[PDB]
C-alpha cells in the first residue's frame, strides 16, 4: 500500500481539497460578474459572451433544417425535422466528414472551402440542394456576436489554428466558400456554441434545464442569465443564454497557485501558449499528455520502470486520454495498463500498472473536481437569481471524456453535489449531440429572419439611389421650366409664382412696420423697426395668437375678422394703436400675384380649409376685415410667402443668399430668377424672386415612380388628396403619418406590438415632429425610446422600440434626400443662370422639422453636395422667423407705393 | 374682507396648497433624477449641467483677477484681489457698462465685440493691459461644458437673443472678438453660471454653503452633487456643483395643471415662447407683467376701476415688478399702489388700490412658494446624499427680486422651512454680487490651466508633423545608402547587412526541417515539414523553453549549452532523435555574414548580453555546443534574422512580398535589394535580402532633433546606452520606459499621484506591452483604466488615469509614426530603384507590440500611405512566427548546396 500512499505525496499538488475547491468557486463567481459588467468585461478572462438565445425549446419549433458541427471530436453534419402539427416527432439523420490535421492548421480558405464541399456532398446525397433549407452552425470556439447569424472568431482553441479567421466572421467566410463553388445555395441562419446547443437539446426534454456543459475535447459551460445582468445587451425584459467560455479561466494568472509544473509544461508545448489554462487542466485533449508528462518525470527519477525510459515515452501524445479511460475501468484497468505500458517499451511490472493507474486517477479526478468547482459557481448564480432557498434545475452535458471515462461522470456529480448541496441538480446527457438543440435554434432564428426579410423588403422602397435622386433633380428642373414658360405654365404643377421682390436688402430700408405670420405652426403679429445708415439696427416684437380649428376652417370673413381682431390686440399691446402703419402680410400659401400687394389664393395647403378664400385676393379679404371693425386703418403694402420672407431675413446680413427654404409643417423653396426667364411677367431686366411652391411636384404623377403604398394612404386620407404629393413626403405634418401607416401594417403582419393595433396607433397626428426628432436622437438608450413610446400611449417592448426607430429613420432620411434633390436642381439652375463653372450660394432655411430633427439638415446638405458638385451651398438657419425679411420687403413696397 | 375674498376666489388657481407644493417638490425631485440619468437626460427638461467646480473656496486662493458678468440685470466687469498673505483678504472694484437693446438682440458678433471693447476700456483705465491677469466669465445662461474653460450656449433665456451663439462656445466667440480688436490679450480661464458664482461667493464666508440660488431677472439654482450620481461625468470621486437650470422645469407640459391662462398669455408674448415656463411664474422679469395681464382681465370684467381701461394699462411692460414690490410695502403699499395706478390712466378708487395690492400678494407669494418647493426638493436630495436624519446647510442667494421685495424673502423662507422640517437652513445674501465667487473659481481654474499648459508643452515634443516625418524618411533613405556603399559602410549606423537570401520561395521547397527561434519574447525549437507540388502543405510543431537569468547573461558556452539541451529535449518530444536533420537558426541580433550559414554577432541588443558571444560566429558557437554534447548531431544550414524569416513566411503565400517588418520586443526591417546596390557583396546579378538593423538609426545623432529628455533617460539607463536609438522610440521593450519616465517627471512637478513617487513607479518594466495595450483600448472606461493601474501598485484617481492614458497614447503614436516614416523610406527606395511611378508591394509583419496594440498598426499604415503616396503597401500579419519562413530558407540552403 506504500506503492500508492507515496504517489499521493508526489502528486500532492494535484489533489485539491474541498477547502480549496471553495476558493476556486468563489473566484469564478467573481470572474462571472466581471465578464458581465461593461466596465470590467474588456479585462475579464471569462467573456460571458451573449448568445442571443432567449430560452429552451417549447415544442412550437417546426420545419426541416441542416446543422453543422465543427470544433469537436469530428466534423458532423446533421438534418433535423420536426412538426407537431402534422404530428411528426423529432427525427434526424447525420454523417461524419474526415478532416485532416493539415486543414485544421491551413488557411481559412482551405478549411471553409472544405466545409462548403462537405455541405455540398451532404445535400447531394439527399438531393435537397434545391430546397431552401435553413442552415444551423455549431461552432465550438468563442465568438463575438451582436446577432445570431454573425460569429466573429475571438480566438481558436483546442486543435484548430487556421490563418485568416480570428477577427473575421465565420458566417461571411463560409458563405464565401460556397459562393466560390456556385454548386448550391445555403441560408446560414445561426451560429451556436456546442454548450448552448447542448443546453437546448436537454431543455427540449426537460423544461428545468438552465445549463449547458461540454467536457470533451475542450471544456466550457453556458447558462440562462437574466437580461438585467447582461450589461453588454440592451434590455432587461426576460433572460438570455450566456456562453461563459470558462476555459480561459485564469489566463491572466488567476490560478497560478492551482497550476503545477506539469500544467506549465503542457502549456509550453500547446497550440495556444498561455491561453485556456483552466481548460488545459480539464478537457480530454490534455489529460492524456498530462499523465505522460508525470510519468516521464517519475521515470527519470526511477519511480517507475526501474527508471527505464524509451523514446516513445518521450514522444508527444504517445499517451491518450483513451488509455487514461482504459486504465480506470474496474475489471480490466490493470490488464489494459499492462498492454498500454508494454507497447511503450518500458518493462511494465504488475507494480507499474498499479502506479500508473493511480497517476491517471489523480489526474482525471482533478479535472472533474475543477469542473465541479466552477459549475458550483453557476448554480450559486441561478439560486441567487431566482431567490428560492433551494435551487432545482437540470444540467445538460456532452463530450467524449464525460461520455467514455468510467469514473469521471460518477465522481464529478458527487463532488458537485457536495460543494453545493443547497440544490437538487439533474444531469441529463445529450445523446443526439447538439443537432437537436441546434436545429431548435435555427427554427426560432429562421422564424425571426423571415420577419426581418419582409420588414427590410417593405422599407427597401423608401431607399433611393444616387441615380434615382439625380433623376428627381432632373424631373424637378424640367418641371421648373414648364412653370416659368408662358406656354406650358397653365398645366405645369410647379407653378413658379412671381413674388415681385426684385432684389435682396440694399441697406437703405428704414422705418417701423407691422407684420403678419400665418400658415406656419404659430400665427403671430409683429412690429419691426429697421434703422439704416452707418449704425443700422433691427428691433422686433411679436405675439402668438391661437386660431381655433373651428375658425381655421370656418368662413373667410370669420378667419380675417379673427386676424384683424388679433391685430387690434397687438396694437394695444405695443401701445401704438392710432397711426396708420404699413404692413407686410406673410401668408404661407400659393398665391397668384399681379403686384407686391395683390395675391389671389390659388388653393389651400397643409391644414387650412376656410371657405370662400380660394380665388380671392387675400389682401382684399384683409382690408375688408379691417373696414368691418372700423377701429383702425392700415396700409397693407405686401403679401409674402414664408420662403421669400426667409430669404430676405437672411439676405439682410448675408448678401450671398439668393434662395429660401422651408421645412416645417409644409415644405417649399424660392430663389432669384433672371427676369428674362420669368415669361409670366412682362420684362427681361434684372431679377425676381420666384415662389416655387414645389410641394405640388409629383401632382401630375411624375413621381408615382417612387411613391409607396404608405405615401398613397397618407395622400388619400388627407385634406387635399392628389395635391402637394412631394411635400407630403417631406414635411413635419406628414412624415409621422407615413410612419404610422408603416406601423399599422407591420402590426397587422404581427411584427410589432404583439400584433395588436392600439387605439392610440389609429389616432392620426400621433407622431409629431417633436416625437420623431426625439426618437432619432443619437445614442438614445432603448429604454428612453420605449419611454417615449409609452408616453404617446404605445405600450412597446425593446424589440418594438428598435423597429419603430428604424422606421422613423428610413422615412426621415428619404425626406432629407428628396428635399436635397430639389434644392440640388435649384442651385444648379442658378449656377447656369450666371454661366459659372462653380457657384457659391447660401440658402435661408426655417421650419420646426429642420430645427428639431437631428439628421434631416445633415443628410439634406450631404445630398445637395453630391447631386450638385459644381455648387458649394451654405445653409443658414433663421433664428428670428420670417419677420425681418417680411419687414425689409414691406419697406421696398412702401418706396414703390410712395413712388 | 369682501374685497380680498372675491379676488382670492378669482385667482384661486394661483394659491398653492402645501399638498400641492409637496406635489411639485416631488416632481422636481424626479426631474433632477432624470436630468442626471444618462438614459433620460436627453429628454429631461431640467438639464442638471456639470459645472466643473469641485468645491467651495478653501481659502487657499490668491491672485489678481478680472471677472466678467453678463446675462443679469446689468453687464459688469470687476477686479478681485485676494491674499491670505496680504491680509487684504478680499478687495474688489467694479464697473457697469450700459448694454443697449440692439446689442442684446443683435448678432453674437456685435454682442461679443461690445464685450471685448468694454473689457478694453476697463483695462485701459486701470493701466493693466500689460499684466497677464486671469479672466473669469460669469455667463448666466444654460451651457454645455466638458471642462471649466468651455461654454457652449444651449439656449438664450431672459432678455437675450443674439444670433449665432446657440450651439457655439462663447469662450471662443469672446477670444475671437478680442483677437479682432488687437488692443490686448485675454486669458479667459473659466466660465460660470451666476448661481455657481453666488454659491462660491457665500461659500467663502460660510463653509456650510452647498447651494447657489438666484431670483432676479431669471431664477435658477445650483448645488453640490455626489460625483457618483452624475452619469454624464465619468468619475465617482468627490462632488461637483450641478447647475440645475430649473427654469425649464415643466417645459414638457409637466406643470400644465399648475400654469394658468395668465401664464399661457405671458408666454405667447415672451421672447422665448414655450420655454422657461417655470421661471416665467417666478423671476422678476415676469411677475410684473403677469400682474398687468390680470388687472387688464379684471378691468375688462368690471371687477376694477368701473371697468375702465386706458392704453397705458394695456401696454406691455407698463407694470414693473418694481411696482409690485413698492405696492407690497407695509408702510406705503396702499399709498404706492395709488400713485402707480393713477399714472396708468385709471381712476384708482381706494378699494382698487387694495384690490390690486392683493393681486400682487397672490402672484409674489406664488413665486416664493414655487421656489420653496424646488429648493426643498434640492435640500431633501442633499440629505439623502449624506444619509442622515437631519441636515444643516447654507444657501447663498442673489437677485433683484429677492433683494428688493418687502415680503418675498420672509414668505419664501417660511414656506421652505415648513416643507423641509428636519433641516436647518441659513440664507446668506450676497451683497457684493457673484464676483468674489467667480474670482475664487478663476483662481483654481488658472492654477489648473497652468498645469495643463506645462503638460502639453512637454507632450508637444512627441508631436511630429508631416514635414518632420518626411524629413525622417529622407534621413532614413540617406542612411540606407551609406550602409550599402562600402565607401561609407564602416561608419554607417544602419548597417544594411546582407542575409545571403537571394529569392523569395519558388514553390519547390520540400522536406523536413528543424528551426530555432532566439531573440523574441520566447525562445523555442521548431519542427517543420514542407511538402510541395500536387497539393502543397506545411505541418509544424514547436515547444517554448525558458532561458534562466543565470543563462541569458552568463557566458556563451552556458547559453548555447542550454540551447543544445532544449534541442535534444525537443527531438525527444517529437520522437525524432537519431537522424542528422538540417536546421534553421533564427537569431535576431545583428550579424555580419559571409555565407548563409555564417553569422558574426556584431553586438547584443534588447535584453541579451551573454559574454564571449559578440564577435563570434553564432553558428560556430552552436556547433561547438552540439559537438560537446555528442548526444546527437545536426546540420545547421542557415542563420536568419527574424525580419528576413517573417518576410519569407509571408512571401510563401504572397508573391509581391519583398519586405519584412518587426515591431515586437525590438524593431527592425528587411527588403529585396538589387545586388548592383549591395556594394558589400561581389555581384550585380539578382537580388539580395538586406537585413537593415534600422534600430540603430539615430545612433550617429541624426535624430537628436526629435529625441526628447525622456528618450535620453531611457537610452542612458539601458544595457546598450547610446545604441539602437530609433528602436528605443518604437519597440515594446522601451515605450513603457518612456511613459514611466514622463510620469515620474509629472509627479515631481505635482501633476500626478499627489506628488508621491511610489516605489512601483520607480520599478522599470511596470508598463509592459500587454498593459500599454489595455490602457489605450477604445471606449474603455475610466474606472477600467484606474482598475488596471491599481493592479500595478499605482494608487490613482480618475484624473490620474486620464493623464496616464493620454501620455501612453502620445508615446505609442510617435512610435507608429516614426516606424511609418522608416517603412516609407524603404518601400519608396524599391519604387525608385525599379524606375516605377507607382509600386504595389506587401510587407510581412510580426511582433507582440504590433499584434496587441489597438492603434499602432492603424496609425503606422496610415503614415506609410501618407509619406509614400506613390506606393500601395499591404501588411500581412504572420500568425505563426518566423518558423515557416526560416524552414523555407533552410530548404534553399540545402538545395544550393547539393546543387
Ligand atoms: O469534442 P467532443 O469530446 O466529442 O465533445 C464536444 C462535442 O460533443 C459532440 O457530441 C457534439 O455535441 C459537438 O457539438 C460537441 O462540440
Ligand atoms: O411650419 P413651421 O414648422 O412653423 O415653419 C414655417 C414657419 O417658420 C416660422 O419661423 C416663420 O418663419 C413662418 O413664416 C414659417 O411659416
Ligand atoms: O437678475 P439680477 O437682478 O441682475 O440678479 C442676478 C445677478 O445678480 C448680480 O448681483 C450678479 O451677482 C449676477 O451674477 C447675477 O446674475
Ligand atoms: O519580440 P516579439 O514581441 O516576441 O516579436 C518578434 C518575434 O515574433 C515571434 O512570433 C517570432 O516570429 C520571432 O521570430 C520574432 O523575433
Ligand atoms: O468544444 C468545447 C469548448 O471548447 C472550448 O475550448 C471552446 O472555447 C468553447 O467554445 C467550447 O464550448
Ligand atoms: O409653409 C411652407 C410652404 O408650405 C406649402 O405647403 C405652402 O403652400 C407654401 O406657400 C409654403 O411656402
Ligand atoms: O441669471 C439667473 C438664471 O436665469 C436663468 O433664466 C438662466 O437660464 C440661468 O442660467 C441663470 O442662472
Ligand atoms: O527582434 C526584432 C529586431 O530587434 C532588433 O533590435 C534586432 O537587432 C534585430 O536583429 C531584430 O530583427
Ligand atoms: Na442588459
Ligand atoms: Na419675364
Ligand atoms: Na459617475
Ligand atoms: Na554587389
Amino acid at each position: 500500500d506504500d506503492q500508492v500512499k507515496k504517489i499521493d505525496k508526489y502528486l500532492y499538488a494535484m489533489r485539491l481539497s474541498d477547502e480549496t475547491l471553495i476558493d476556486i468557486m468563489t473566484r469564478f463567481r467573481k470572474e462571472m460578474k466581471n465578464g458581465l459588467s461593461r466596465d470590467f468585461n474588456p479585462t475579464a478572462t471569462v467573456k460571458m459572451l451573449p448568445t442571443f438565445v432567449r430560452s429552451i425549446p417549447d415544442g412550437s419549433e417546426k420545419g426541416d433544417f441542416i446543422a453543422l458541427d465543427l470544433g469537436g471530436s469530428s466534423f458532423r453534419i446533421l438534418r433535423v425535422q420536426v412538426n407537431h402539427e402534422k404530428n411528426q416527432n423529432v427525427h434526424m439523420e447525420s454523417e461524419v466528414y474526415d478532416t485532416p490535421e493539415n486543414i485544421v492548421h491551413g488557411s481559412g480558405s482551405q478549411l471553409f472551402d472544405h466545409v462548403a464541399e462537405c455541405l455540398g456532398d451532404f445535400m447531394e446525397k439527399r438531393k435537397i440542394k434545391d430546397k431552401k433549407l435553413p442552415v444551423g452552425f455549431t461552432f465550438s470556439f468563442p465568438c463575438q456576436q451582436s446577432k445570431i447569424d454573425e460569429a466573429i472568431l475571438i480566438t481558436w482553441t483546442k486543435r484548430f489554428k487556421a490563418s485568416g479567421v480570428e477577427g473575421a466572421d465565420v458566417v461571411k467566410l463560409l458563405n464565401k466558400a460556397i459562393k466560390k463553388r456556385g454548386d448550391y445555395d445555403a441560408n446560414i441562419v445561426a451560429v451556436v456554441n456546442d454548450t448552448v446547443g447542448t443546453m437546448m437539446t436537454c431543455g427540449y426534454d426537460d423544461q428545468h434545464c438552465e445549463v449547458g456543459l461540454i467536457i470533451g475535447t475542450g471544456t466550457n459551460a453556458c447558462y440562462m442569465e437574466e437580461l438585467r445582468h447582461i450589461d453588454l445587451v440592451e434590455g432587461d425584459e426576460g433572460r438570455m443564454c450566456i456562453n461563459t467560455e470558462w476555459g480561459a479561466f485564469g489566463d491572466d494568472g488567476s490560478l497560478e497557485d492551482i497550476r503545477t509544473e506539469f500544467d506549465r509544461e503542457i502549456d509550453r508545448g500547446s497550440l495556444n501558449p498561455g491561453k485556456q489554462l483552466f481548460e488545459k487542466m480539464v478537457s480530454g485533449m490534455y489529460l492524456g499528455e498530462l499523465v505522460r508528462l508525470i510519468l516521464v518525470k517519475m521515470a527519470k527519477e526511477g519511480l517507475l520502470f526501474e527508471g527505464r525510459i524509451t523514446p516513445e515515452l518521450l514522444t508527444r501524445g504517445k499517451f491518450n486520454t483513451s488509455d487514461v479511460s482504459a486504465i480506470e475501468k474496474n475489471k480490466e484497468g490493470l490488464h489494459n495498463a499492462k498492454e498500454i505500458l508494454t507497447r511503450l517499451g518500458v518493462e511494465p511490472s504488475d507494480d507499474d500498472c498499479v502506479s500508473v493507474q493511480h497517476v491517471c486517477t489523480i489526474v482525471s479526478f482533478r479535472s472533474a473536481n475543477l469542473v465541479a468547482a466552477t459549475l458550483g459557481a453557476i448554480l450559486n448564480r441561478l439560486r441567487d437569481n431566482k431567490g428560492t432557498p433551494r435551487l432545482r434545475t437540470t444540467v445538460g452535458v456532452d463530450g467524449s471524456l464525460y461520455k467514455t471515462h468510467p469514473q469521471y461522470s460518477r465522481r464529478f456529480h458527487k463532488t458537485l453535489r457536495r460543494l453545493v448541496p443547497d440544490s437538487d441538480v439533474r444531469f441529463l446527457l445529450s445523446e443526439s449531440g447538439s443537432g437537436k438543440g441546434a436545429a431548435m435554434v435555427t427554427a426560432v432564428a429562421y422564424r425571426l429572419a423571415e420577419q426581418h426579410r419582409q420588414i427590410e423588403e417593405t422599407l427597401a422602397h423608401f431607399h433611393l439611389t444616387k441615380d434615382m435622386l439625380l433623376e428627381v433633380k432632373k424631373r424637378m428642373r424640367a418641371e421648373m421650366e414648364l412653370g416659368l414658360r408662358k406656354q406650358t405654365h397653365n398645366n405645369a404643377v410647379v407653378k413658379m409664382l412671381p413674388s415681385f421682390v426684385r432684389r435682396t436688402p440694399d441697406g437703405t430700408e428704414n422705418g417701423d412696420f407691422l407684420a403678419l405670420d400665418l400658415g406656419g405652426t404659430n400665427f403671430r403679429v409683429l412690429l419691426v423697426k429697421i434703422r439704416s445708415g452707418k449704425k443700422r439696427t433691427v428691433e422686433m416684437h411679436n405675439k402668438i395668437y391661437a386660431i381655433p380649428i373651428e375658425i381655421m376652417q370656418g368662413t373667410g370673413e370669420e378667419l380675417f375678422d379673427h386676424i384683424v381682431s388679433c391685430i387690434s390686440d397687438f396694437l394695444d399691446y405695443m401701445g401704438i394703436k392710432g397711426p396708420r402703419m404699413p404692413l407686410g402680410f406673410t401668408f404661407s400659401f400659393p398665391c397668384q400675384q399681379t403686384s407686391l400687394d395683390a395675391g389671389i389664393l390659388i388653393t389651400w395647403t397643409k391644414g387650412f380649409k376656410a371657405t370662400d378664400c380660394v380665388g380671392h385676393d387675400v389682401v382684399t379679404l384683409l382690408r375688408d376685415a379691417i373696414k368691418r371693425r372700423e377701429e383702425f386703418d392700415l396700409d397693407v403694402v405686401a403679401v409674402v410667402n414664408d420662403t421669400v420672407g426667409t430669404m430676405m431675413t437672411c439676405a439682410y446680413e448675408e448678401p450671398t443668399c439668393e434662395v429660401g427654404l422651408i421645412v416645417g409643417t409644409g415644405s417649399n423653396a424660392c430663389y432669384m430668377e433672371e427676369m428674362k426667364n420669368v415669361e409670366m411677367v412682362e420684362g427681361d431686366q434684372g431679377q425676381m424672386c420666384i415662389n416655387m411652391e414645389w410641394g405640388a411636384f409629383g401632382d401630375n404623377g411624375c413621381l408615382d415612380d417612387i411613391r409607396t403604398h404608405y405615401d398613397r394612404l397618407v395622400d388619400e386620407y388627407s385634406l387635399n388628396a392628389g395635391k402637394q404629393r412631394y411635400e407630403k413626403m417631406i414635411s413635419g405634418m406628414y412624415l409621422g403619418e407615413i410612419v404610422r401607416n408603416i406601423l399599422i401594417d407591420f402590426t397587422k403582419k404581427g411584427f410589432l406590438f404583439r400584433g395588436q393595433i392600439s387605439e392610440t396607433l389609429k389616432t392620426r397626428g400621433i407622431f409629431e415632429t417633436k416625437f420623431l426628432s426625439q426618437i432619432e436622437s443619437d445614442r438614445l438608450a432603448l429604454l428612453q425610446v420605449r419611454a417615449i413610446l409609452q408616453q404617446l400611449g404605445l405600450n412597446s417592448t425593446c424589440d418594438d422600440s428598435i423597429l419603430v426607430k428604424t422606421v422613423c429613420g428610413v422615412v426621415s432620411r428619404r425626406a432629407a434626400q428628396l428635399c436635397g434633390a430639389g434644392m440640388a436642381a435649384v442651385v444648379d439652375k442658378i449656377r447656369e443662370n450666371r454661366g459659372l463653372d462653380r457657384l457659391n450660394v447660401t440658402v435661408g432655411v426655417d421650419g420646426t422639422l429642420y430645427k428639431l430633427h437631428p439628421h434631416f439638415s445633415r443628410i439634406m446638405h450631404q445630398t445637395v453636395k453630391e447631386l450638385s458638385p459644381k455648387c458649394n451651398v451654405s445653409f443658414l438657419l433663421s433664428e428670428d422667423g420670417s419677420g425681418k425679411g417680411a419687414a425689409l420687403i414691406t419697406a421696398v413696397g412702401v418706396r414703390l407705393r410712395t413712388e
